[PDB]
Parts: structure tokens; C-alpha cells; sequence
């Protein structure tokens, strides 16, 4: 029966036997437990070591099985993904099913997972009441035996199977077998961009009820128009014998404090003329000045709901947090509590490297601390419902939750054709409905999402306007199909740019400023994917955040997205790296695509995220002459755990520095008046920054932890005095293969036949490794990559531009090469081409200048053809024979930052050891560029002028040619690319080129200037 | 597999291996033979005898039954359902289900129809293409095996389930195997009002398709502002091999002319990011001044689909019936091509009296014929889709159609119990989503609705937004909770009142005049049920009309119902009777209540549809001095088929008639000035009489066919002249018991202990079988019965009102019999009170005067106790000796009519048959009553005055204790009851009373007069 339905191949069926969806349960027989949310005895953990074996198809499956434990089994803990273990390869694709499209069917060679457990049940549990079994995720579908009895089937990989085995326990030793199959009907509906995994990789349990029970209960919290009043309304459903004696009582606690309570009989109101639901009751409980929940201030108070007696005697408890806020959309508005929304938002998958897709409590929290830290207050479950864990973590630390059914179908061709067709409404449908069931007490969930990428069919507005029916407390988005369908209540584009617009055919990404104001529109838009933070990126935030704030219903994003889905491998000597798709063998694959983090996969940040920090700032600072005004960006919370420190610095030296207590109220504004500050005698320009600090711990942060900062320029003092001549001469020694400049102990040489300073002696010492070169090309990041591959080139990515231009391949031929006495200094002049395939790309004029001091002015200039793709890059760059401990330089930092993502770093005097001046991307690409740099120091070495530069043990060719980090090896010395200009790494999105005009090096002509000295 | 997974409890499971839904298909391979709608080689009836076992359980059928013939068998008609042959009892219950409300699951005891067929197969089916049988209704669930092999299941006993043959079959004989469950999990969302019955009841078909095959088309009509161009949009789906030379071609014909034609090659436009559907292509055909179709003129195109290759070969065609016209509501009026409709509708279920629920196409045009030719325009499927047939009939006559899904759960507790749980979403969006697809292409379904009497609950919702999103072209609406919920466009109550609000908790039944204004509200009205036609009904269906026709919003709506579901049964001479709920042992069981039909289930009407017909016409007149004014309410059509005829009459006696040519624009008025018209010489009552005359046949109605009336009273003049004294004067002879009064050979006797007429004598000749007495009382009406049992009274039914104050037993006290001699005649002069319990209830006081002429004239003064319900009449009643052949009146005919419904009635002189002065309801009750009558006359006896009469061979006794007509007997003699007064019958529905005050008998003291003489 089991293997002839194949009801894996059939999305007519999405389960059998499978009980109702519901709110958490524990059915605690102890209302005070239940209050205080204290384990319960009636909910037990299966999580432990199972017996697993792999099969490669449900048809390979022994029938003794059913029975006994196979042999050849292993044991495995659970919860777990079976690839993690090493059974089967997980696959890393993107768009493209893993399986042949062929809908309803799947492959014949279907990886079945084998689980099965031998557990003891109390007959106690068995003499009465229901013992439920609960899969909180089985991924993708799954049939049930109890001591060898089919109890039933199973599908959606993200939400609760529960299934009732009162009837197939036994008093005393039980086994449990559970077929896991890799691919179902369902699969056709799970095409997330995230590794392909599966088993059972989230919660069992067994739960037990009373046969008299609570079976569903809902939470609505309804207010008067300044929330100073509420009403507070549960509606309890039970399921056995009604009797007149059975009684609902519904207590609100506020901590220790039960501030409403109400108790009644079964029976609701007249709903039709077949009367109403006498096995339902509703309770209505006024509160008076209730504490707001928002994520600011994630004020909950305690529901719990006794099915009792009317004599007293408890039957069982069930109880969740609630917390008192309101949303709706109003006048094209997204509002908490009355007052308008800025989604600080970021995507999160549920992944961790050596776990695969299984959750712990230990990563939750420290995401939700990291993302905290960082001004994010709003997080979307992408694609599919969470761990339940998720939102109980949210409601008590306070974060916005997107909720997301379990539905993608991206690889469809068109996109929508699942999605459109009524066959597929009943799977949708569960996917939709079940999420809603489960999660709609949370309070921390304020939108409901129809799921994700999947065009816009009919079933997307008939589950729209279910959700709207049985939810009117939450907005309902959905992006497929053009960001603005009928089936969403907020524009919800994915990678919409804020002033470019994109006119795809049909779904179009206007620029979201464009998009707020087309005809006849008047809904809200929060990007449900913005800025794509894979690899060197994020360039352009800062953009969008301006808009964010200008305009009233730009009202923010989520950024893509958290965390690197990169996971564990191991080298010969059992050394851990990060691999992405492909490095399992799995083909087709996306390779990097499924890194798009602001932090790593153990959770270590990207630079990105401090620039994301900084923009998501709930802060805003002004400067008029003396006075800094500080504006709140608080809906609810006064700045009751914030102080201002500021700081004026000369150069990075500090001169003046206080601190004033901020007293903003929200959305407010509070002027601080700078005292008079001392003039300083020395040259140079004034800094001031400032920064907001909370002097107290909270739940999610450690005293000290700074939430905002700002910097301006003040008052700079051009140096004029003349530096007081010194009396040594440099000589200029004349070969035919050479120009020598010497200066006592100093040595410069230039090659004639090159053009380039090929070396720089320090006495005896060599300086050079290679010489100085002209360099116009980065090793290329994801931005610069896009789709590109080499079975199939994509000439609109900047990297195949560039490779076609020749700029990789670019020869230099010298022009000019001359050497000149004067005065007090020796001056070198040289001119080269580089060209390709006689088409001249770039040329270079440069003069040295060498005097009595010892520095070298270098000063250069460039000409790009104006029909060669804009460079990557121009400046010089150079292997020097050193290797120091330390990097000093007085400019932007102390973080990576670039042209285009740069509002986050401070100008300051920094100084790190060497490797953190690299970036360790898992895909190596250009990195650790520091912008802004007055004065640079390494070893012997100081370079002046105002340039960009990076500095590391790896060359722009290795980082070019090797794929994966932990493959690269230190070079001798140290390369160092100093940039008079950089091109932005944009990151709109990683699939078309993103770098906005004013970050592209289109001048034609390019000036800088250096001086390079031994300090 | 197939008794153990039980398919047929398991709401998750509504068929097994069903092809998708799709419009009428048959596969034409000539386009010609498309193009005139000729029979299909490629679509073959299995309309024949078929092999049929009855069995009590699906568990007692025998395996050997997939294989072989049962010798036990039965060849049976096929469609048929099973309890029409006698296999086992169909029941009829009205709210309460039929099983035990238990769901998902059905009683064990399961009646289980084993149908089989041997049939050849054409080698060329199965040479190539694809062979599928279609099984258009299976009543309710079943399985298909063919060859002894399994091939599927099908739930939903009102749509086509469709499965593929192709495997299974072999040329030559094949054997079908159906095993049809009499009950499922289906059986939970049929819970219809109608007789439960089941079996393959619809068409059984096969279609050969090709492996390359139009699969779907949609066709759609948009017109601009003034309807004088049309874009008609073709939607053309394939399956099978995708080939670039393949191609679709659309051309429309109307008649013989092709009037547009369009071709393309495969390959819809861009949908979304991954692009458009290949196996799709749009055809756009314009189309100048296209002939529109309305109900008034059915105007009709036919569209060819050609699927063909490139080079011209046709490789198939599909085609259908198109109707260029638009539906829309704006400003809350209901538009057909840009005019407000109002809806003479009717709902009609699928009843025959011998084939139970099969439907057959003369029946189909029988019922359509006699809708139109009483000037019916629309019609509600209740509640499930039809026969495929109807919306083709109803396209080609004309009627406005409204389909219904086959959802009703009226049964359940509360009544949305279904409706609102998601686990029955995909069961319902199946019976809703199918329909769509099958009948979306039929021009006559103007209207979705959602299914009936299912409360309202959130999968409502959800397929509201469905079908909105999938067809723009029609509004949708819905009854269930309350008649104005968001999942309606529609307000649309079943029995709201006129001026009556029925203020219900929760669904509150407002009058409809009242509901449109509400606070808010803007929808059109439309009842989707109102004047239940049960029995003696359709009381106060005039002030519906007054009521549509003064009220822009109030719309009109559909008559509950079209045919009584009365069934076919034979007693002992073999003879067939009319039987209705309880009459087949079926128990629990809802009685009369099928019966609610404007036609009895033969189609010969009941007097009330006369009723309809004349609220129902199209033209409305107005008199004013010699000018008629006549004002058409037709839309579109000129009066181009009508003629006006007129009379004017002296009591009966014709004076002058003309006929005038109609010549009215729709909407328009024309004026007809009547001739000066001669004064009548003789005292009376001069009436005016039009009828509106379609001298031309049509396709629904005959030459002469009569489509409208009206009567107004012209100059009436009072008879002064006193009649010529008659020298013969009566004599009285006094006794103890009796007064006698003689004059020549007639004489009339008073009992003066009764104190009445006992008896009258023409020569030796008695007159009288009963003495003449007041009368108070009638045999109950089903309006005046309701919903009352003798197990479960209802204090609240009229009839139980009457009984529990003593009506039908109060005995008659005699308080006064005197005679008195006058001049010229003798008076006898009677008092009479009637009591109950000591109570008074009426007093009679009456006077008989016989002068010489022979003429006896009674004057009756009636009073009625205020605080005694209202009686039912105020009359006289004997029973006359004689038995004559007709029955001559002067007053309203010539059809049964009552004071609340007598608008249809004409005053004229009638003569009719005794017979047809009885009206043969099922049920037996008061009827055949005539109103407004001046003069009767019916043997040798005259009656003369103002009164309403009845005359039959049935006493009201016998009417009252018998259940059924076909028990009646014609007792000794006839019947005569004389009322002054009688009260009305009521009807807005047959379960509360009904009668509007104005025709309840509440005036407390009455008056009426009559003469009785010997004509
Ligand atoms: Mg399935
Ligand atoms: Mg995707
Ligand atoms: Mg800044
Ligand atoms: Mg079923
Ligand atoms: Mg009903
Ligand atoms: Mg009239
Ligand atoms: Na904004
Ligand atoms: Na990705
Ligand atoms: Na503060
Ligand atoms: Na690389
Ligand atoms: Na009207
Ligand atoms: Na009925
Ligand atoms: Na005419
Ligand atoms: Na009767």
C-alpha cells in the first residue's frame, strides 16, 4: 500500500493522518508552571541518538525494518541533517530544481533516510488522555510506523507533522521507524536559494493531553485610539465530551501580577442559523495603561488558559507571551502603536556550517544579539516558517518578524506556473493556513508572507484573502510577480535601486522612489531583499538609507542577507574550510552564490555589517557652528541608556573631548553647545566626532557598546611654512640601462628600458621585490563576476568587460624616459602605454622627484581611453622585500572600507597588525582597501598624499586565480597597492553590474600625487 | 490498497488519477463538422445497458467482480439512479443530513452500486492519441477499474470526472468496472434540500483526444463604452510535443460568415522573471458592431479552435457558442451591456418523477420553454452545476444564468463548521475551481455563486478572491451568512420580506427595501430564493414587483422553485400516485418540503404560476381618459413580435374590441387613444381588458402567444330600477321543530333546533346533503402549516393558532331562530355563537328574506373575538345534492386565485369543468377558490353578491385528513363553500406565517349579503 500510493509523487496528498495545527503546546496540568513557562512533564524530548540508515530509494527498504533494527545501521544524533553526516552530498543550487522538472514527479533514485527509535513509554500516558508524537521539520516528506503499525505521511519541510499514537503504544518498550525520502511533490515547492538537504533536522517530541482539551486558542489585543485602553480577547477551543461543568478561565499576567482574569462555560455566540460553537468560547478581558510591545520595548505580558472544572479541579493549562501592539497600514503607512515603521530588516536562512539546516538556541541568540548590536530590528524568515524557538526569542528580545510560508518555486518555467494552477492550491494552501495556525500568538510576527519567488498565480490571491480573514491583525506581502500584485498589501521589491530604474518586460524593479508615486499608487514599500552582501559589498548603502529616511513611505528593507551559507570541510590533516557549492561534488551548482552574508557562517562579521551599523543608526546628528543637534529616530523609548562623547582631534591627536547625558524623547530633538575650543598652532585639519554610548547593560548588549557615531571636518590650517632646506644634494648617476639617484646611504634605481623604479636601496639593503608599477585592474570581486562563467561568458559583467578590453593582458611600453638635475633634487620623468592588440588603453605621465631630504614626489597622471570599459582601479602597486607586524595610517578606518561604502569608517590615526589589513573573503577577490589616507606607514616606509590603499601578504594575481581562501598562500614581502582612485564595488544586487555612475572611473584624465620617505 | 485506504473518508482525497477540468470538448478532426457543432466521430456515447449489482457495503463486493460479469446482475438504463430501479429506498431530508454527522466519516452500512460495461474499442483509438472516458456525474464518490486493472477515483457528484484510458484499453472488448459509494466524505458539502439518491446518473462518454491536443481555451468578449466594437481574446492551451510549425488558429462565425479570424504559432507573452508559457498562445479578433446576446435576443457566434501545423494539415478543433455581452456592477447596479437587468428568475433543480435525478433534453427544453413563455429570464442552478446541456440550451434560448458550485453543509452545527476550517479548503476550492473551468466559456452564465447554505467561513473568502482574480467577467455571490458578506457581490437573501425586517441574531433577514439603504451599504439586490411556492402559495408575489419596479437596486430575483420533487410510485392496480418525503420508508424524513414547485413534477402548472407570468411581464400600461400608455421593459429588443389586443365588456358581455400594431423602443412608452365607445344601455360594471399578442412563432413560443394583461373598470351604472313585483307570495308553516316556507314547487326548511337551512326542495326533489352553515375554517394550507409535527408542535403555525383556540372544533350554540311574515315575503332571522371552553369566538347573526320571485336572500353579520387568532374565512358552506357537469361564474378567472393572489385574475364570464374548479395539489388542501365574484351559477342554483367561492366533490374535512391527492374520493354530491371573506395564503416562506396584515381577517365584525335563486 505504502510503496504503490507513492504519495511523494502526488500533491493531492500532503499528509495522511496528521493531526490540526496549533499555537505551542505543553499541556501543563500546573497552572503555575505554565505561568512561568517552566518545562512540563506531558511534553518529552525524543532528541536523542536514533538509528539511521541510508537507502537510495524507498523500494531498496527491507520490510524487517518495520520490526527490528538493521544490522547495518548506525547511530546518529537527532535532530540532523543525513549529508552532514556524510550519507549523501548536499547540493548547493540557486534557481535550477536539483531534480528534473517533471511535476508531480521525482527521481526514482530518491535518497531515503531510515530513523528509527527505541524508547520506553509509561502506562500512565497510555491508561488515558492522547500521546501525540510531534516533527517539528522533516525535510522533504515522510511515512510514520509504530511497533511496526503504519500510523501515517507527512509533507512541508518546515512546519509540525503530529500524528496521535495512542492507539499503537505500547506499556513499556517502543520503536518507532520513520522513511525519510530526499524528494517529494513537495520538493516542487521548495526551491529556496540554500543548500539541498534533508532528515529529520528539528525537534521531535511526545506530547500528552487530556482527552478533554485545549485544541486551538487566539490572542487578539485591540485598542482605543491613544493605547491607553485595550481589550484583550482569546478564543479557546477544546476538543472530547462537552459537559456543563467544564469551565475556560483566560489570566493576564503582568510578571508576578495577574492584572485581568475571565471565566466561562463552553458556547460561543449565535454565528449563523444553525446557532453557534458550543465546543468554542471567547474571553474578553479590559486592561487599562497596557505596556507596549515593540522592538524597542519588548513589554510582554503572560496568557494562560486553564481548562478546568467549575469546581476548581484543574484539567490542563496552556499559556504564550503577548504583547500589547497594533499594525496596520494607514494613508500608504506601515504602523506600530500609531506611529510609522523604518524596517532596520535583514534576511536570515536557518543555517550553521557544521550543522547544516538544524537550529540550537545558542546560534538564535547569538544572531539575535549580533543583529541588536548592530541597529537591526526587524528580521525575515526566509523562505519558509522557523524553528519555533525563533519567535519566542523575538518576542522577548524584541524584533519585527516577516513570517513566510513555505513555498518557492523559483525554477518554474514561467515562474508562476505552479502557483497558478488549482491542482496546486490544496498544498498551498496547508503551507500557508498551518504557518498561520502555528505562529499567529506571536507578537513578534507583525506580517504574514505568501512565500517567495514563485510568480503571482491565482492561489496567491486566494491565500492572500484568507490570510486578510482569519488575520486582520497583520498586513499580508508577497513580492512574486512584479513587487506590487493584488496579492500584497506593501511593495515589496526584491533589489529595486533607489534612483535606476530597471524595465524588465512584465515585472519591472522601478527605482523605489519612482515606484511610491506611479499612478494610482499609495501603498507602503519595504524591500523584502536589498543590498546583496555577497562577498566585498554593500557598496551603495548609504543610498538607499538616505532615501529610507527623505521619503515617508520608503520604509526600509531587508538586507541580503545574515549569514554565509558556507559549510565545514576537512583537509589531509584534518584542518577545517569553508566550501561552497560544488566542493561536495554536487552538479549543477551555484559555487558562491550561497555566501551572501554580513557575517561568515561562524558568525565572525564582514566589513559590510559596520557599514549597515552605522547607516541603521537610530541617531541623527546635525552641525551648525557650536551647537550639535541630535534627533531621535525612536518611535516609543526616551534615551534613557544613551550618552554623547565627543572628541576634536588635530591629525588623529586628540586636543579637546567631553561628554553630555542625552535627554531625547522620541522622534525629538535635543542641542548640545560645543565649548570654545583653543586654536592649535600646528597645520592641519580639525576632526570631530562623536559618538553615542549606553553606559548600562541591557539584554542584548554589554555597558559601553556604541550605538551611533559621527564625524565632521571644522577648522583647517593650510601648512604654508616652507620646509627649511636641507643642505645634502642627491647625484644622478647615468648608465645606458639605468638612472641612479644616490643620497648618501640611499639608492633609487630606474630602469631605462622599463620606465619603472625597479629598486630602492636602504644602505645594503634591498627594498623591491618587484618593481613599481602602474596597476588599473582589481582581482575581481562578486560584483565584478555576477553569472559570468567560462562555459558561459556574460559580456555585460564588469570582470568580461575588462578581460575583453585587454585590461588584464596590457603590456606597458615606454614612451619617455628622461633624468634631470636641478638644484636641490633629481628629477625623473617617464611616460608608458599600455595597449592591446595595438589599441592604446591607458597612458601614464610620470614625474620623480628626488631631493636633499630623501623623499620621493611621485606625481602622476592618467589618461583612459574613453572607450575602454572603466578601470577597476588606478595606482601603483609593488612587492616590497619587508614583512612588518604592524600598519599605521591616518585615514578612514580601522575597517575595510571602499569608495562606495565608506560612511561607517572614521577618519582617525589607526594602526593594526598586518592580517587584518586582509579581508578573508571565502571567495578571494580585491580587499581590504582602506580610502581617504593622508599618510601611510609600513616598516621603514612612509607614503603622504591622499590616496587608497591595501596591504597584504597575497597579490591581486593570486587572489585573482584562486578560488577559495584557505588555498592561499603568503608571498615573500608585502604587496602594497596605493590607488590615487578606486572604482565602487557596488552590490545592488550580484548578477548585473551595480556600481552607480559616480563610483565608476570615467573622468578620462586622473591626477594624484604621492611622497614616499624611510621613517 | 483500495478497501484499505477508505478514499471516500478522507476530505484530503477527492480523486485519484482525474484529468484536469476543461470546457466541452469533442475532438473534431474536420473543421466544418466544428464549425456547425455536428457530432464528433472522436466523442462516443456510453449511454446503453449496463451490468448493475446492489451491494449493502463496498466490503461485501466480491473480487471476482474486476474480472468477471456477477451472474446476480441486473441490466439496467445507465445514466439511472439506483433507487429509481428499486435497489434500495432515495430519502428525503431537508436540513438534517442523511447520516450520522460524524466527519469526515460515513456509516459502515454503505449501499454500493457495482456498475460494469463490455464495450468495443476501434483499433484506430488506440493506434494513436489518447483515449479517455468522462463520466459527467457519478453520485457520490467512486472507483474505475478497466480490463480488471485499477485506474482511479472521483469525488463530487456534479462535475465530470475524466480519466485516461490509453494503458488500459485493447481493440475490440474491453469491461468497465464502477464501483460507486453512495455516501463519502463528499456527502459532508452535498447537503442539499432534494431526495438523496446516487448512481452514475449523468452521461458516460469517450473521448478520443490526440497526443498533441488542445487542452484548455478561454474565450473573453471586452467591448468600449457604447458596445459597438468588440476585442474577442482567445486563450489557447496545449499538451503534448512543442513544435515550432505548430499553430492555433481562432476564426468566429456568425452564421455562415466568418466574420475574424487570427493565427499564431505557440508561445505566450512574458509573464514574469522566467519568462512566458510555451505551450500558451493569446488570439485578439476584433470585431465591429457585433450582434450582442441578452436573454431578449440571443444572439450568438461560434468560435473555431483550429490546433494545426504550419503547412495546413489540422491536427484538431475544438469550438463553442460565444455570446458577445458584458456583466458588470457599478454604482450598485447589476449591467448586461450597459443596462441595469432585473431578474425574472427561477430556481430549478434536476427532478424528474420517473428518472429521479437523471436529465434528459426534452425535459431540459420543456422546462425552458415554458420559463420563457412565462416570461422568465433567468434561472439559479440549485444548487450544483448542471448538466452540460442546460448552459447550452440556455446560451441558444436565452436565459441569464446563475452557477453554483456543489457546496451546501446546511446541517452542520454551527453551519459554518466546514466553511471555516481549513482542512476542507481543498475539498471546496475543487468544487468551486472545476466549475469555473468547465463553464466559463457559456455566454448565459452571467453569475458565479459559491454553493449554499454553508454559513460563511473563511474558504469562502479565499474562493471569492479565486474566482475574481480568474474571471473579471462575472460577478460572484453568495447567500450564506447573511446575505451580505464580503464574499458576495452581490446582496442576495433567501425569503427577506418586502417591508418586513426579520430581525434574526447574527443574520438578520432586513426588508429588502430597507437593506439596500443600510449605513454603507451600495451592492444591487437580488434574492437568490423568495416566494416559496409550496402548495397553495405565491401570496403577496405582487408587492415583490411593485417593489422591483420602483427600486433602481432591488433587482428582482429567483422563485423558490421551478418543480416539485414529487416521485413516481404505484400501488396496487398498478396505478401511479405523486409521493413525497416519508412515502419510500426514508426516516428521518422533511414530508411535503420537496414539494415547492411552480409546476408539478409532470410540468403541468400549478394556478401560481399565472401569478408569476403576469408580475413578471414586460410591458407595463397605464389608462388614463381613452388613452392606454405603454411602457416596454425590455432593454434591447423593439416590440417587433407584438400587437396589442383590446376589450371592453359589460359584465361579461362584449361591447367593443380592437387590435393596435406595438410599436415601443425598449424603455420606450407608445400611446393608444381607444375609440369613442358606445354607452350601455343596461345597469353594470363596463371593464376594460389588453393583452399583448405575438402573432409570429418563435423558438420558445407559438403563434398568438399571449406575454401580457391588464384590466382596469371603466363607467359603471348603478341599477336603480326596481325589479317588477311578483304576484306570488310565500307561505310560512310553523312548527316545533321546523319553519317551512312554501311557494309552488319550491320550499325551504329551517331546523329550529340547529336554527339552519336543513333543507331546500324543487318539487320532490332535495337540494340539500348538509344544511347550510357558517364556516370559519380551512383544510391548512402547507403555508399555514409550517414546520408544526404532531411530535414537535409549532405554537407559532397559523394552524396550530386555529386548533389550540378551538376553530376546528367549536360547536355551534343557537341564540335566536324567529320568522317573521312581511308584505311580499318571509323573514327568518338566526343568531349563533360559537365557543370553545366557555369561550366566545364568533357570533353569526343572519337574516333569510324569500320573497315571491323564489329568491332567497341572506344577510350575514359576523363577529370575531379580538383576542381569538384571525380565522382563515368568514362563509358559508353545505353540501349540494347535485352533481353537474360545469361551473359558470361572473367575477376573477379563470385559474384558482385568493385575495393575496388574485392580480393574475381576470373579471370576466368563465365556464369551466367541476374539474377544474378543484386544483390537484399533492398535499391536499383548501383550494380552487375564486374571488371577486359577482354571480355563480352551477346547476339549477344562482348565487348572487360579492364573494369568493369554491366548488368541488372533497368537504374541507376530507381535504384536511388526507395526506395525499391520490386518496381523495369525490364524495356524494358537491362541496360549496360561499365566503364573504377569506384570508390570505401567504408564502414569502412555507416555515413561519407569512400572511401580510392587510389580509388577515382582523376587522372584528364583518358583513356580506347574497341571493340565492333557481336560474
Ligand atoms: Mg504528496
Ligand atoms: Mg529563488
Ligand atoms: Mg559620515
Ligand atoms: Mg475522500
Ligand atoms: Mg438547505
Ligand atoms: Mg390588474
Ligand atoms: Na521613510
Ligand atoms: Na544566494
Ligand atoms: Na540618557
Ligand atoms: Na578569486
Ligand atoms: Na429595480
Ligand atoms: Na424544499
Ligand atoms: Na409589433
Ligand atoms: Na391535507
Amino acid at each position: 500500500v505504502v510503496l504503490q500510493r507513492r504519495d511523494w509523487e502526488n500533491p493531492g496528498v500532503t499528509q495522511l493522518n496528521r493531526l490540526a495545527a496549533h499555537p505551542p503546546f505543553a499541556s501543563w496540568r500546573n497552572s503555575e508552571e505554565a505561568r512561568t513557562d517552566r518545562p512540563s512533564q506531558q511534553l518529552r524530548s525524543l532528541n536523542g541518538e536514533w538509528r539511521f540508515a541510508w537507502f537510495p530509494a524507498p523500494e531498496a527498504v527491507p520490510e524487517s525494518w518495520l520490526e527490528c533494527d538493521l544490522p547495518e545501521a548506525d547511530t546518529v544524533v537527532v535532530p540532523s541533517n543525513w549529508q552532514m553526516h556524510g550519507y549523501d552530498a548536499p547540493i548547493y543550487t540557486n534557481v535550477t530544481y536539483p531534480i528534473t522538472v517533471n511535476p508531480p514527479f521525482v527521481p526514482t533514485e530518491n535518497p531515503t533516510g531510515c530513523y528509527s527509535l527505541t524508547f520506553n513509554v509509561d502506562e500512565s500516558w497510555l491508561q488515558e488522555g492522547q500521546t501525540r508524537i510531534i516533527f517539528d521539520g522533516v525535510n522533504s516528506a515522510f511515512h510514520l510506523w509504530c511497533n511496526g503499525r503504519w500510523v501515517g505521511y507527512g509533507q512541508d519541510s518546515r512546519l509540525p507533522s503530529e500524528f496521535d499514537l495512542s492507539a499503537f503504544l505500547r506499556a513499556g518498550e517502543n520503536r518507532l521507524a520513520v522513511m525519510v525520502l530526499r524528494w517529494s511533490d513537495g520538493s516542487y515547492l521548495e526551491d529556496q536559494d540554500m543548500w539541498r538537504m534533508s532528515g529529520i533536522f528539528r525537534d521531535v517530541s511526545l506530547l500528552h493531553k487530556p482527552t478533554t482539551q485545549i485544541s486551538d486558542f487566539h490572542v487578539a489585543t485591540r485598542f482605543n485610539d491613544d493605547f491607553s485602553r485595550a481589550v484583550l480577547e482569546a478564543e479557546v477551543q477544546m476538543c472530547g465530551e462537552l459537559r456543563d461543568y467544564l469551565r475556560v478561565t483566560v489570566s493576564l499576567w503582568q510578571g508576578e501580577t495577574q492584572v485581568a482574569s475571565g471565566t466561562a462555560p463552553f458556547g460561543g455566540e449565535i454565528i449563523d442559523e444553525r446557532g453557534g460553537y458550543a465546543d468554542r468560547v471567547t474571553l474578553r478581558l479590559n486592561v487599562e495603561n497596557p505596556k507596549l510591545w515593540s522592538a524597542e520595548i519588548p513589554n510582554l505580558y503572560r496568557a494562560v488558559v486553564e481548562l478546568h472544572t467549575a469546581d476548581g479541579t484543574l484539567i490542563e493549562a496552556e499559556a504564550c507571551d503577548v504583547g500589547f501592539r497594533e499594525v496596520r497600514i494607514e494613508n500608504g503607512l506601515l504602523l506600530l502603536n500609531g506611529k510609522p515603521l523604518l524596517i532596520r530588516g535583514v534576511n536570515r536562512h536557518e543555517h550553521h556550517p557544521l550543522h547544516g539546516q538544524v537550529m540550537d538556541e545558542q546560534t538564535m541568540v547569538q544572531d539575535i544579539l549580533l543583529m541588536k548590536q548592530n541597529n537591526f530590528n526587524a528580521v525575515r524568515c526566509s523562505h519558509y516558517p522557523n524553528h519555533p524557538l525563533w519567535y519566542t526569542l523575538c518576542d522577548r528580545y524584541g524584533l519585527y518578524v516577516v513570517d513566510e510560508a513555505n513555498i518557492e518555486t523559483h525554477g518554474m518555467v514561467p515562474m508562476n506556473r505552479l502557483t497558478d494552477d488549482p491542482r496546486w492550491l490544496p498544498a498551498m494552501s496547508e503551507r500557508v493556513t498551518r504557518m498561520v495556525q502555528r505562529d499567529r500568538n506571536h507578537p513578534s510576527v507583525i506580517i504574514w508572507s505568501l512565500g517567495n519567488e514563485s510568480g503571482h498565480g491565482a492561489n496567491h490571491d486566494a491565500l492572500y484573502r484568507w490570510i486578510k480573514s482569519v488575520d486582520p491583525s497583520r498586513p499580508v506581502q508577497y513580492e512574486g510577480g512584479g513587487a506590487d500584485t493584488t496579492a500584497t498589501d506593501i511593495i515589496c521589491p526584491m533589489y529595486a535601486r533607489v534612483d535606476e530604474d530597471q524595465p524588465f518586460p512584465a515585472v519591472p524593479k522601478w527605482s523605489i522612489k519612482k515606484w511610491l508615486s506611479l499612478p494610482g499608487e499609495t501603498r507602503p514599500l519595504i524591500l523584502c531583499e536589498y543590498a546583496h552582501a555577497m562577498g566585498n559589498s554593500l557598496g551603495g548603502f548609504a543610498k538607499y538609507w538616505q532615501a529610507f529616511r527623505q521619503y515617508p513611505r520608503l520604509q526600509g528593507g531587508f538586507v541580503w542577507d545574515w549569514v554565509d551559507q558556507s559549510l565545514i570541510k576537512y583537509d589531509e590533516n584534518g584542518n577545517p574550510w569553508s566550501a561552497y557549492g560544488g566542493d561536495f561534488g554536487d552538479t549543477p551548482n551555484d559555487r558562491q552564490f550561497c555566501m551572501n552574508g554580513l557575517v561568515f557562517a561562524d558568525r565572525t562579521p564582514h566589513p559590510a555589517l559596520t557599514e549597515a551599523k552605522h547607516q541603521q543608526q537610530f541617531f541623527q546628528f546635525r552641525l551648525s557652528g557650536q551647537t550639535i543637534e541630535v534627533t531621535s529616530e525612536y518611535l516609543f523609548r526616551h534615551s534613557d541608556n544613551e550618552l554623547l562623547h565627543w572628541m576634536v582631534a588635530l591629525d588623529g591627536k586628540p586636543l579637546a573631548s567631553g561628554e553630555v547625558p542625552l535627554d531625547v524623547a522620541p522622534q525629538g530633538k535635543q542641542l548640545i553647545e560645543l565649548p570654545e575650543l583653543p586654536q592649535p598652532e600646528s597645520a592641519g585639519q580639525l576632526w570631530l566626532t562623536v559618538r553615542v554610548v549606553q553606559p548600562n547593560a541591557t539584554a542584548w548588549s554589554e555597558a559601553g557598546h556604541i550605538s551611533a557615531w559621527q564625524q565632521w571636518r571644522l577648522a583647517e590650517n593650510l601648512s604654508v611654512t616652507l620646509p627649511a632646506a636641507s643642505h645634502a644634494i642627491p647625484h644622478l648617476t647615468t648608465s645606458e640601462m639605468d638612472f641612479c639617484i644616490e643620497l648618501g646611504n640611499k639608492r633609487w634605481q630606474f630602469n631605462r628600458q622599463s620606465g619603472f623604479l625597479s629598486q630602492m636601496w636602504i644602505g645594503d639593503k634591498k627594498q623591491l621585490l618587484t618593481p613599481l608599477r602602474d596597476q588599473f585592474t582589481r582581482a575581481p570581486l562578486d560584483n565584478d563576476i555576477g553569472v559570468t562563467e567560462a562555459t558561459r561568458i556574460d559580456p555585460n559583467a564588469w570582470v568580461e568587460r575588462w578581460k575583453a578590453a585587454g585590461h588584464y593582458q596590457a603590456e606597458a611600453a615606454l614612451l619617455q624616459c628622461t633624468a634631470d638635475t636641478l638644484a636641490d633634487a633629481v628629477l625623473i620623468t617617464t611616460a608608458h602605454a599600455w595597449q592591446h592588440q595595438g589599441k592604446t588603453l591607458f597612458i601614464s605621465r610620470k614625474t620623480y622627484r628626488i631631493d636633499g631630504s630623501g623623499q620621493m614626489a611621485i606625481t602622476v597622471d592618467v589618461e583612459v581611453a574613453s572607450d575602454t570599459p572603466h578601470p577597476a582601479r588606478i595606482g601603483l602597486n609593488c612587492q616590497l622585500a619587508q614583512v612588518a607586524e604592524r600598519v599605521n595610517w591616518l585615514g578612514l578606518g580601522p575597517q575595510e572600507n571602499y569608495p562606495d561604502r565608506l560612511t561607517a569608517a572614521c577618519f582617525d590615526r589607526w594602526d593594526l597588525p598586518l592580517s587584518d589589513m586582509y579581508t578573508p573573503y571565502v571567495f578571494p577577490s580585491e580587499n581590504g582597501l582602506r580610502c581617504g589616507t593622508r599618510e601611510l606607514n609600513y616598516g621603514p616606509h612612509q607614503w603622504r598624499g591622499d590616496f587608497q590603499f591595501n596591504i597584504s601578504r597575497y597579490s591581486q594575481q593570486q587572489l585573482m586565480e584562486t578560488s577559495h581562501r584557505h588555498l592561499l598562500h603568503a608571498e615573500e614581502g608585502t604587496w602594497l597597492n596605493i590607488d590615487g582612485f578606486h572604482m565602487g564595488i557596488g552590490g545592488d544586487d550580484s548578477w548585473s553590474p551595480s556600481v552607480s555612475a559616480e563610483f565608476q572611473l570615467s573622468a578620462g584624465r586622473y591626477h594624484y600625487q604621492l611622497v614616499w620617505c624611510q621613517k
